[PDB]
């Protein structure tokens, strides 16, 4: 099991940490949703698909810089949501083919009343997610661990 990025680097077998950037809808108002959608970011896949699943969950999730400053919200994770900063493991997704398959992580940001002007600036980071892995094979316990960085500013209309 291993990953790659959008921006051309990688995470071997057995975890590490790897940087992504991610571009921003630059205007995202109040009572509405920045979506921080890392399926198009993160990709992995199984190395031993014949054999073993491997499990693959969100471990956590944490926010930085103008997200945790200016706003709160969900990830979604396969399809349900949870509270994002997280408050728990997600249930583990199966990897099961040597193709690149998405991880299925999307933030959804909602800024906070006192927002306005730039919440978000260029090149800061706004999350850190763990991916951790395992499998029904051997006791590898693995984490993936993705920096998440914004490639631009993010402006929250007064
Ligand atoms: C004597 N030979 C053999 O023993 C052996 C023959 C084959 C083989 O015949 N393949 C066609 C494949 C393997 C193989 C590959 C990767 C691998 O572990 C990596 O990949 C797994 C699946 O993604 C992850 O669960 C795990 O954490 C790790 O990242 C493990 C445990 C075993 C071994």
């Amino acid at each position: 099991f291993a990953c790659k990025t959008a921006n051309g680097t990688a995470i071997p077998i057995g975890g590490g940490s790897a940087n992504v950037y991610v571009n921003l809808a630059p205007v995202v108002n109040v009572g509405q949703n920045l979506v921080v959608d890392l399926s198009t970011q993160i990709f992995c896949h199984n190395d031993y698909p014949e054999t073993i699943t491997d499990y693959v969950t969100l471990q956590r999730g944490s926010a930085y810089g103008g997200v945790l400053s200016n706003f709160s919200g969900t990830v979604k994770y396969s399809g349900s949501s949870y509270p994002f900063p997280t408050t728990s493991e997600t249930p583990r997704v199966v990897y099961n083919s040597r193709t690149d398959k998405p991880w299925p992580v999307a933030l959804y940001l909602t800024p906070v009343s006192s927002a306005g002007g730039v919440a978000i600036k260029a090149g800061s980071l706004i999350a850190v997610l763990i991916l951790r892995q395992t499998n029904n094979y051997n006791s590898d316990d693995f984490q993936f661990v993705w920096n998440i960085y914004a490639n631009n500013d993010v402006v929250v209309p007064t």
